[PDB]
């Protein structure tokens, strides 16, 4: 059955750009889910944050440390960018993530909640050591919950990702709207 997936982008108030950017691509059963954060706020933030995920999608089916090797490349001169990008196989039923800087990922999954750990860093200015990619299988059921730092780490009731009462469309707005700081860009992905 398809997988539903929900997007929300709100700027920082007073912007007329928002500096986040999201991406949800489907590409022969497999599902790739980014978001992307530009450095600061405002129209240059956007600017950064837009060739991130641009970045991504011409690097899809590359693999993730040639998709964020790109990306690095694509934004030396610009605000650079913080980004996490999750690739959901659901056909081989199988996950993995990476992020570079503070985008946060949270995973709910029957192996249980599974948060992938970020590398430091800002792509296009200081690339991490290494890439450090976290995998893990997905089945369907499982829900896939990504947030630039517009929404604070862990402020999430995750059982609300659970309530199917909303769509999940319906759902990132809600998110959004409670837990968004409005003094910082917004961005949040659901996928289920
Ligand atoms: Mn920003
Ligand atoms: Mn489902
Ligand atoms: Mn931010």
């Amino acid at each position: 059955e398809k997988l539903e997936v929900g997007i929300y982008t709100r700027a920082r108030e007073g912007e007329i750009a928002c500096g986040d950017a999201c991406l949800v691509k489907r590409v022969e059963g497999v599902i790739f889910l980014a978001v992307g954060d530009g450095i600061g706020h405002g129209p240059e933030a956007a600017r950064a944050a837009e060739i991130a995920i641009a970045s991504m999608e011409s690097s899809m089916n590359t693999g993730l440390v040639n998709i964020f090797q790109l990306c690095h490349r694509e934004l030396r001169g610009t605000r650079g960018a913080v980004a996490a990008l999750c690739r959901v196989d659901r056909r081989q039923g199988l996950w993995q993530a990476a992020i570079v800087g503070n985008i946060h990922v949270k995973i709910l999954s029957a192996k249980g909640i599974i948060t992938p750990l970020a590398t430091p860093g800002i792509l296009g200015y200081n690339y991490p050591h290494q890439l450090l990619i976290a995998k893990g299988s997905y089945q369907e059921g499982d829900l896939f919950l990504i947030h630039s730092d517009g929404i604070q780490e862990g402020a999430v009731p995750l059982a609300l990702l659970a309530n199917y009462r909303l769509t999940a469309e319906e759902l990132v707005r809600l998110i959004g709207e409670k837990y968004g700081r409005r003094d910082d860009d917004v961005a949040v992905i659901v996928a289920r």
